[PDB]
């Protein structure tokens, strides 16, 4: 019950509309958590909640306390954190609850509670920069003598979330003009109003605002200093919102005075808490009790809208100070490292400038990580250019302790822009212009082939087809990249559309050995339980039916009983094709297999320098068969108005199309190719509830591909599966928070010894060194 | 039919003699491709052989090219090497059908045709000195964490076979007199008519020579620059014969100049040939398109020579050639492939010579470490025994540079006539090699951390592994500390190869860790070494003799295989009075007290010189002479003995004994032969001795069909190839003889884990850790000092 009352839009409405005089806001305050309670968990039926509020309440007088921040982050603190060797812990049966907890509340304020009504022994040092972790001597160890591995970790913006709330307090325009910049557009609007309907730009920058002027109010009394006297005038945490405060009619600002130069940092924050908090520890004002309680809920409600978002100033805020610190986040606490090999996937940008000076700055980062630990001579103290980075970096050796760092950019992808002699063109022509730089500045300085590694596209698959870049992928490879994944991500309609799209990646892009897959759910979630929630009626487009039609009668033409499925979807097919192309003649299952198979080649080689090779290389490779009509039947469904048009319209699918045990054949037929082609799969976070069809983390996919028992369905092939943490969905997260997260549920939810448990989980891990980009 | 066209004894005689202006020879050479098949593979079907040809012929016409090695190896080229991250590398699907083609096809050309056909991405900077491995990160990453650990090399010769042509180029009169000396030799001989019977030491300098001067023939191709106008006298391949064309009458000579100081390096073939090749990337002028039809043929003829005589040029090839054998070993990275190697060598009797290279040994491997380990050593240049040493002792192991453990190897020899015992001149020589050994490590005793095995790896039938007794025994008091024996990879009937190991494992003074060389006889399958045989074996009376009573000592044990104990019991007497002629009984517990004496040295006092003797001045010997001694003198009982000194020095024994004698092939049934190898499973794995396993890819058994069927998926316990009852042993990995043309162990462990994902349907988690516990059986049985 606590997540409700310091996380809900309603609050914030309910308390900073309200002015500071009145104290008697129980009622109000309950009102809003039940009310927020409706919407962030139905199911939980009224009786439970009613109970479960009441129980709360009597804690809080029990201890002689008052309803406020102060007194709910106590017993958060105090049910979840709890002092262990290492320091301040979580309690290992209550991660599973702590993790529910950072996908809506922000950690930093508890952790701060827990060190001012809780503190380490022996007074040790103790500095906040990492999420905190549970223990166990089983995993730490293991962490210690092998180091963990990273496949996924988003360089660009923030290395967490939490720091980015305190980020957008240093910028409060530059980061409403990007705020404003997403809201013209739709998406941003429904997101926005999604989370709350009652935010707009101008709630947005009041909101930030607000929480500003309330940090150095909050500062002042935390630093012991006397009140600026305007308090009289402090009566509705409104009239913060315009950073200019009058009393007696003269100008009174906000800005205050802070004994540590950064007032914008972790440590700063966090000083500023226990300071705050220790001075409250026997008495609290509501009248200053209230505006904490603002700053918390707008911090909570600020963290869970940008996380969500993922699903110019700001960009390069520090630019050189940004990419630093996360290696030293990711090398953590200690002398050595907890991660070993960690991929920095990266946004390549369309100016070439732009991209030079960020892979400068990636690498001119890297470079100060290693200037502290590794010791010795370099060729330049001050590189300041690309070429003096590789002139440092290339006296370093594999010492397993350093993070190591494998760049590898991933492409882009929008809404598929029609016309252009093919519906995806202008965003080949964005992508090929953006593989342009990558390959001259690969071409002009050779050293770089050892750091960028790979090439990735992450950012949807209804627009682009997983086919359109096979002549991206084939064109690098001969530049010299050496590595190619491919981030399917799981937004498909059908979950028989999803096998298709993991089937085309597989057959069509040129995935040599050791490559990598990300996000492969569609091969994971039982579709027992995928059906959940999902009405017996399901919309997909006219194309995509199609190919998933045919794509089912490629793969179930050999199971005995799973024949007359191949056989109705191939008739069914055959039929649909008619509909589509419009023609009047006899058109073949068999035929249909051939103009498909022709979707590797490039629609402008379809008509017909590194390039223009290409070009020709599927050209003559169209002209070795008598394969004439397949080629002009995929012209025509390339270069044909009707056909386009038709591609587009929505047919009607039933839920229960295929039945279960059909499914999990077209999963098992993938998931053999899957393995025998040995491609890994990029797993992301369990804390990244967004499935929707998950009631738990015990239920995730991920335990089918392990293989224990009562998950893995009978006939499944073992396959290789990588780690990775690029969207976890909480506000701090970490691989060895996750790692730790996957190693509980073992435990837990299925009983497992530790010894045994950490060596499955330790399979996994493993995997992610196994298939990694990095050179030997 | 791809690995005709460039390993063929007639199509090199069809082509020499045939001028180079005449271009029409395609149906010369398709006639001499279908001989030469038939004469490689006998067991190919003609109309298979034919569809094959014709295949190539008509896929040449589609490409549009020539017949010829400009077009034969574009077709290998895009068949078996493919492009990836590391580089060229060959596909895992025909990894095997490329070890195959291997010993055949020298690969370095295969890589010139490859890279200028098929370069590598953005033009990346490619070092070629080591053999294309196939690529799997399951396996690639092992090697990584965990090095290979690497058991039997000879570092006597070079790394592998392709650069030792380059070394037959450079020594012209050298190998010329290599082979002479060798052709003076009946075995030679018969080996090199085996090969071609058109084959005689004046044409053997011919042939060399031919390739000598086709190589700077098309180097002036390959350099671009124009021919030097004495082509217009140039008629046949004949000519190239003398080094010498005359055109009008003027002087003129093939030999030109490199742009490379070191024309015979590796560099300088392979940029030769990268550039010669690219400069047919169209087209080929006929004349020169043969020619180099025939350096290839040449090229392969000697790799061929060279593989098959290995199964002067030793003392010039044995400096500093170690260095480049380490970083061969090496390879590419930071960190060395391999971490334990234990690089074997032929000893020498004379001190001065057997120091001289045990130096250049322990100074090549410094300089390795030089190149690498970037620390300041005691001496800069050591260029002595002792500042070697001194220098060596100041680096520690950490699982990055190569470390190596010196193991010198006996060679066995012919038993000579007379001298009242059967090997006395070959004893005399070991007891004299050993002697220089043991005095010399006693002259600088730190090398006992460096020289730590002694091996014999010459044949079986020669010497009996018993004979080695004495002679290791000493070596033990003198500081050596680990024995290995290679034994039992030959043997003239299984069932008397089975005797051979156990007469290793009862008499040999092996110790709990030491190792075992090629242990054949344990591994083949009696139905799999039954293919092909003639329905009755020969093999000598007294191989037979020392048969007949080994089986009855681990039959007669057996509950249900009594019948061929009894048997063998009562025949090995009547054998033992057609051997000793003796006219009174012996019984066969006789027959085995006398049979276990055979391990004492034939000099021990008491045995076979006077028993009243003055005491030799306490040697290293003097143990072993008086142990034999008194033991014998000792538990009451001298009737063995007697009937052993006849078994020594008995002017008709010794001759009954090399009587030959005829066994049938199935004498002992499937199962029984198996019974006999469980139980030299148990004894062994007791003693705890690990067996070096030969590469894979050395087709010397000549009894497997494929690679699938090699006895070291029995010893391991692959389902489907292991034999109930087998008691699995320890097997560390070695590379010494892989009768292919340029190999690795990096290699020889690919084709193992590809055998068991392919043939056996292993996954790649599972396969990596069958073949990764034999790569760390060289490290659990390691003959290096801790």
């Amino acid at each position: 019950m606590e997540r409700f009352l310091l996380n809900s839009t309603v609050l914030l409405y309910r308390l900073s509309t309200v002015s500071l005089d009145e104290v008697s806001l129980d009622e109000r305050v309950e009102s809003s958590v039940f009310l927020a309670q409706y919407e962030q968990a139905r199911s939980l039926p009224d009786h439970v909640a009613k109970s479960a509020w009441s129980y709360l309440v009597q804690q809080i007088k029990q201890r002689n306390m008052k309803l406020g921040p102060v007194a709910i982050l106590r017993l958060i603190a105090e049910k979840f954190i709890k002092n262990e060797k290492g320091g301040p812990k979580i309690d290992l049966p209550m991660f599973s609850e702590w993790q529910t907890l950072m996908s809506r509340v922000s950690c930093l304020p508890i952790i701060a509670c827990h060190q001012v009504f809780n503190p380490g022994p022996a007074s040790q040092e103790y500095s906040f920069r990492w999420p905190l972790y549970p223990y166990h001597p089983t995993v730490e160890d293991y962490i210690t003598r092998e180091c963990l591995h990273e496949t996924h970790q988003h360089l660009n913006g923030s290395t967490s979330a939490e720091e980015c709330w305190l980020d957008a307090l240093k910028h409060p325009e530059a980061c409403l003009r990007d705020f404003e910049k997403g809201w013209a557009s739709q998406e941003m609007k429904q997101l926005c109003a999604q989370i709350d309907p009652s935010l707009t730009p101008r709630i947005f920058k009041d909101r930030l605002q607000i929480a500003c002027n309330i940090r150095e109010i909050l500062c002042r009394v935390a630093q012991g200093v006397e009140l600026p006297e305007w308090i009289a005038s402090m009566q509705n945490p409104q009239q913060l919102a315009n950073s200019t405060i009058l009393h007696n009619g003269r100008e009174y600002g906000f800005a205050t005075v802070w004994p540590i130069d950064d007032k914008y940092s972790q440590e700063s924050e966090f000083c500023w808490l226990t300071g705050l908090l220790e001075k409250w520890r026997f008495n609290a004002p509501e009248g200053l009790e209230r505006l904490l309680w603002i700053y918390l809920l707008i911090q909570n409600q600020y963290l869970t809208l940008l996380v969500q978002r993922d699903d110019m100033t700001e960009l390069r805020e520090e630019t050189e100070k940004s990419y630093l610190s996360r290696f030293k986040h990711a090398h953590g606490a200690g002398v050595y490292s907890q991660v070993r090999y960690l991929e920095g996937r990266f946004a390549p940008k369309s100016d070439p400038n732009k991209m030079q000076k960020l892979l400068f700055s990636v690498l001119r980062g890297y470079w100060e990580y290693l200037s502290a630990h590794m010791s010795m001579e370099w060729v330049h103290e001050k590189p300041l250019t690309i070429s003096q980075v590789l002139d440092n970096l290339e006296l370093v050796e594999p010492h397993g302790k350093c993070v190591e760092l494998a760049l590898v950019p991933h492409f882009i992808k929008r809404k598929p822009k029609n016309g252009e002699a093919y519906p995806h063109a202008l965003l080949f022509k964005d992508l090929k212009n953006q593989a342009a730089i990558l390959m001259d500045m690969l071409k002009s300085e050779p050293r770089l082939t050892g750091w960028i590694r790979g090439v990735d596209a992450a950012a949807n698959e209804m627009h682009a087809p997983p086919e359109l870049f096979c002549p991206l992928f084939r064109v690098l490879a001969k530049s010299g990249i050496a590595h190619f994944t491919y981030h399917v991500g799981e937004d498909f309609p059908h979950l028989i559309s999803g096998i298709r799209s993991i089937d085309d990646a597989l057959r069509f892009l040129p995935l040599r050995n050791g490559d990598r897959l990300g996000h492969c759910t569609a091969i994971g979630i039982t579709p027992s339980i995928w059906k959940r929630s999902l009405p017996l009626s399901l919309s997909m487009t006219k194309e995509t039916r199609l190919l998933d039609l045919v794509f089912i009668w490629r793969e179930l033409r050999s199971h005995p009983e799973l024949l007359r499925y191949a056989s109705d979807a191939a008739i069914e097919a055959v039929r649909l094709a008619h509909k589509v192309f419009s023609l009047e003649e006899e058109v073949s299952i068999t035929t249909l297999d051939q103009v498909f198979e022709m979707r590797g080649l490039l629609a402008e080689s379809e008509g017909l320098s590194l390039w223009l090779e290409e070009y020709e290389r599927a050209r003559e490779l169209v002209k070795t068969t008598g394969m004439k009509r397949p080629l002009k039947l995929y012209k025509q469904w390339l270069t044909s108005d009707n056909v386009r048009k038709q591609r587009a319209e929505y047919v009607e699918v039933a839920l229960e199309y295929l039945p279960d045990e059909a499914v999990v054949a077209l999963q098992q037929a993938v998931m053999a190719k899957m393995a025998d082609r040995n491609i890994a799969i990029e797993c992301p976070p369990t804390s990244n509830t967004r499935i929707s069809q998950y009631r738990n983390v015990s239920e995730h996919h991920i335990f089918r591909w392990m293989g224990l028992p009562g998950e893995a369905i009978e006939g499944d092939v073992p396959m290789s599966i990588c780690l990775g943490s690029d969207d976890p969905g909480i506000f701090a997260a970490d691989l060895k928070s996750e790692f730790y997260h996957l190693f509980v549920v073992l435990t837990r939810k299925f009983g497992l010894s530790p010894a045994d448990a950490l060596r499955k989980v330790a399979e996994v891990n493993e995997n992610g060194r196994i298939y990694r980009f990095h050179d030997v």
